[PDB]
């Protein structure tokens, strides 16, 4: 088969970048290692930026999003005794940030592109690229036990962290910049109404917790975990019990308990990988990416890059403007560096890190109670929150 431009990974990256170019006359094909409900079932991000939101607008997926989503004009980080309420609206100079889970932004998408009839491949299995530096770059998998072949023009890799795209790059060409946390987040996603109207970050003694939710009958709950703790070792009567232990008293007396839905430890880790491109190959998103949970960055990473790449591919493909292409990375790494930065001041602040002397735990206190007691300090935590403009 042939296409214009073959996408591997039908996550959010993938699909929000296939439903943009489908709609702009773009042909494409998205290819796909699990199947539709394997993908469905990853309860993930919860939190999405403006600009992501205007984006799904403009893909045409948004009549849910714009239903079902909740719209926050503030975020509390409780520490120390005190819980402080950042106003996001007017710190930021009203912008906010909307809380629609990743698993709903995923189902629309799915639905938008079966609807448009566009190519999507599940369960390809051995995907491999070939001839990234060629004029014609193409790409073979298995679907069943017939190997296919698929010529395109471009490649994006939206196959996230563990994909083949970013393992097809010669490794002397990329330079990689990560920092591994010595420790994870368990949540708990629950059928209970939110303890609170707006999110939670809570810095405690025992370790960061993070109030959250997905609607007004749902509930997503963290706390921070030492790398080598298992899920199983985790019933849910200890999580909440751990939960009440590392929040306000008058908060933790107001939440209301249940069942899991779902429970899950998720590894923290930055990870950046420059260039992001080789050839007729571009990756976006967690394929290029990784950013730990704290600052709700990761999917609006992602939606920037495909925002990017989507716009860049417009300008090759009708106006013949092909050597734009090339400034694909530049592009893109001004922002992540960015929200790099924001996500890991995030996670130093309000966990607790282990083998950390007196001096550096008064500075942690002390970061926080100054920049929320300023109100420059608010304000470069709420414009960065919110997300810096797309450029
Ligand atoms: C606990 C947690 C909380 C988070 N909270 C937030 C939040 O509130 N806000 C936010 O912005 N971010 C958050 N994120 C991050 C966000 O979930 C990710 O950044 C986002 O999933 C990236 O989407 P993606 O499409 O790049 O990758 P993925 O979701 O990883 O999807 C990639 C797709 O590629 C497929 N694939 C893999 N390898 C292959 C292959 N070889 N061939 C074919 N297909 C393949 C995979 O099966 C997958 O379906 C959170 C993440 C976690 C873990």
């Amino acid at each position: 088969m042939k296409t214009q431009v073959a996408i591997i990974g039908a996550g959010p990256s993938g699909l929000l970048l296939g439903q943009l170019l489908h709609k702009a006359g773009i042909d494409n094909v998205i290819l796909e290692r699990q199947t539709p409900d394997y993908v469905l079932g990853r309860i993930k991000a919860g939190v999405l930026e403006q600009g992501m939101v205007d984006l799904l607008r403009e893909a045409g997926v948004d009549r849910r999003m714009a239903r079902d989503g909740l719209v926050h004009e503030g975020v509390e980080i409780a520490f120390a005794g005190q819980r402080r309420r950042i106003d996001l609206k007017r710190l930021s100079g009203g912008k906010t940030v909307t809380v629609y889970g990743q698993t709903e932004v995923t189902r629309d998408l799915m639905e938008a592109r079966e609807a448009s009839g566009a190519t999507t491949v599940y369960q390809a299995a051995e995907v491999r690229l070939h001839d990234l530096q060629g004029e014609r770059p193409y790409v073979t998998f298995e679907r069943d036990g017939e190997r296919l072949r698929l010529d395109c023009d471009y490649i994006a890799g939206c196959d996230g962290f563990h994909g083949i795209s970013r393992q097809s790059i010669p490794a002397e060409r990329l330079k990689v910049f990560e920092r591994v946390y010595p420790f994870g987040w368990l949540g708990l996603l629950a059928d209970t109404p939110p303890v609170s109207h707006e999110l939670i970050y809570a810095n405690h003694p025992r370790g960061f917790a993070l109030c959250s939710q997905r609607s007004a009958t749902r509930s997503r709950y963290y706390v921070q975990v030492p790398l080598t703790e298992k899920v199983e070792d985790w019933s849910d009567e200890r999580f909440w019990t751990e939960l009440k232990a590392r929040l306000p008293a008058e908060v933790a007396e107001k939440l209301v308990t249940g069942p899991s839905l779902e429970k899950s430890i998720a590894p923290l880790r930055s990870f950046v990988v420059e260039p992001m491109q080789h050839g007729r190959l571009f990756l976006a998103g967690d394929a290029a990416h990784i950013v730990p949970p704290t600052g709700a960055k990761g999917l609006n990473l992602a939606a920037s890059d495909v925002s990017t790449l989507y716009r860049l591919l417009l300008k090759a493909y009708r106006e013949g403007r092909g050597e734009l292409l090339e400034r694909y990375s530049a592009i893109c790494l001004r922002r992540i560096w960015k929200a790099e930065r924001f996500s890991w001041w995030m996670t130093s602040v309000l966990h607790r890190f282990p083998d950390t002397d007196a001096f550096s735990q008064r500075i942690q206190q002390t970061e926080l109670e100054y920049y929320l007691g300023s109100e420059a300090g608010l304000a470069t935590i709420a414009e960065n929150y919110v997300g810096l403009p797309y450029e």
